[PDB]
């Protein structure tokens, strides 16, 4: 199994400079080394563009054919009422954890940015240990998400 | 059944101007006539602030119990991944619509905020009726959520 502290590091790090709560050298500098740390990027970036997507998908449907923006609202919202794939909470986890992150550089907390991490890690390979092996481990994501 | 056309008018007037976008008379400024109006404003407000108030949460662990702080990153990740009631989908979709006419106010584009309310209200009534029917009816939610 892939090293979760890396990956971890990667994504939050990424987050943090993407924000602009931190800069310089280390974990989330420059691209990703790893095929499973660009997929979780990309999973990140989209989840959290996906609102914005979806409003200029809706604002342009407005003028494509009539009818079509309401479709188009229709089949999105449709899925927030199935879902996405079990990977989403997955992708929601570590987004969720990127934003403690942020918020505690964003309060003068900098020392909880090393924890929240070390949790996440933690959480990852006691309660998720399963779930992950199970949903088709790291591997079945980075297909699904990275390209 | 309730008048699914004001409930969307009133979360979506709430919000509005509770983010600044509009203000003056009309539905979402002032008290909730309808408890279902006000049980979705509430519902709406804890989703809205929910990372706010565990990223508080934690912190306060910190500041007053450090020990006990990772088992609460647990809890509250634990049901991160349980996913909760199906009733939460449905505040997620009055957060979304809302949040869609906040983004049409935003950006100059008023009309879409009258066809983003019909777009949900035709949802509400058609495409969810059952769904809603299934998980117990607005009298339901309202006893939940109020």
């Amino acid at each position: 199994a892939p090293d979760t502290r890396a990956l971890v590091a990667d994504f939050v790090g990424y987050k943090l400079r993407q924000k602009g709560y931190v800069s310089g050298a280390g974990p989330g500098e420059g691209p990703a080394a790893d095929p499973l740390h660009q997929a979780m990027r990309a999973a990140g970036d989209e989840f959290e563009t996906r609102f914005r997507r979806t409003f200029s998908d809706l604002a342009a449907q407005l003028h494509v054919t009539p009818g079509s923006a309401q479709q188009r609202f229709t089949q999105v919202s449709d899925e927030l009422f199935q879902g996405g794939p079990n990977w989403g909470r997955l992708v929601a986890f570590f987004v969720f954890g990127a934003a403690l992150c942020a918020e505690s550089v964003n309060k003068e907390m900098e020392p909880l940015v090393g924890q929240v991490q070390e949790w996440m890690v933690e959480y990852l390979e006691t309660r998720l240990a399963d779930w992950i092996h199970s949903s088709g481990g790291w591997a079945e994501f980075t297909a699904l998400y990275g390209d």
